[PDB]
């Protein structure tokens, strides 16, 4: 066995003011041969946030217990594309 | 037995004020052999959020246990595309 | 057994004033040999979101317990495509 | 068994004010082999949102427990097409 | 067994003022032959964030216990592509 998180909670207690926080957990956290990126945005529980990505990329990933024997990943990446994205006014 | 995450809970108590947290959980985790993104956005739980992404991408993944044996992945990216997409007003 | 998430309740006592938050759980978990993106918007509990999105991709994915065995994935990419999207006013 | 997901409820107590949240869910969670995306818009519970997205896309995605034997997935994406869409006033 | 994390509780006592915090928990942990980035932001839990992301890249990984046995990866990058994004006002 392996891989464990403890909770976060909040406690015992008032809360006020301005931007506090009590417990909680954000993050990326025990992913096995995965991929994430090449352009993306993500966003949760926040007030009025702005975000711009642009990616040209390859991203290639493998994970074996007793496997991948004997075996091949080939990639060739994107070529001669074009492309526009207008404004947000 | 693996790959375990504790509870995030409020807690016991009043709450008041601008912007303030307590207990919660967000993130990417656990995957196996996945993939994510080549131009998303992601939005939950917020407040007049804007987001761009704009991408030319290629993504590929694998996960085996007693698995991939004597096998093939190939992938040829995009080649020769035209794009254009307009204005937000 | 494996891939256990806790629950993020809300608890006991009141709340007001502005963009506060207490419990909750949001993100991407427990996904095996699947694809997301290539082009998507996701907007859930929000106001006033604003998001474009625009891709040029290939995305390939496999997961295996005793399998893929002896098999093969072949994927060729767009090619020589014209796209053209307007405004939104 | 496995892949389990904690209920987050809303607990006890009064709620007023702007934009806030207790308890809730929100995402994408336990899929197996499956594809999601390739030009998508997905909004729900919100207030006055606008999205646009744009794909030239290929998608491929596989699951084996005991499967995917001496076997074959072959693809050849999209190739020469013209697409005009116009605007939303 | 390995790879434990110990929980963060936000513990027993009152809280006011600007900007206090106590427990909670930010990063990332134990991924295992995975890929992170190439284009990509990552808010959470904040008030007014802005983010700009621009990358040309190409990412690859492995993880084997007992496996990559007698195999290969080969992986080339982008081409010859042209991209434009406008402006967020």
């Amino acid at each position: 066995r392996s891989g464990r998180f403890g909770g976060n909670p909040g406690g015992f207690g008032n809360q006020g003011g301005f931007g506090n926080s009590r417990g909680g957990g954000a993050g990326l956290g025990n992913n096995q041969g995965s991929n994430m990126g090449g352009g993306m945005n993500f966003g949760a529980f926040s007030i009025n946030p702005a975000m711009m990505a642009a990616a040209q990329a390859a991203l290639q990933s493998s994970w074996g217990m007793m496997g991948m024997l004997a075996s091949q990943q080939n990639q060739s990446g994107p070529s001669g594309n074009n492309q526009n994205q207008g404004n947000m006014q």
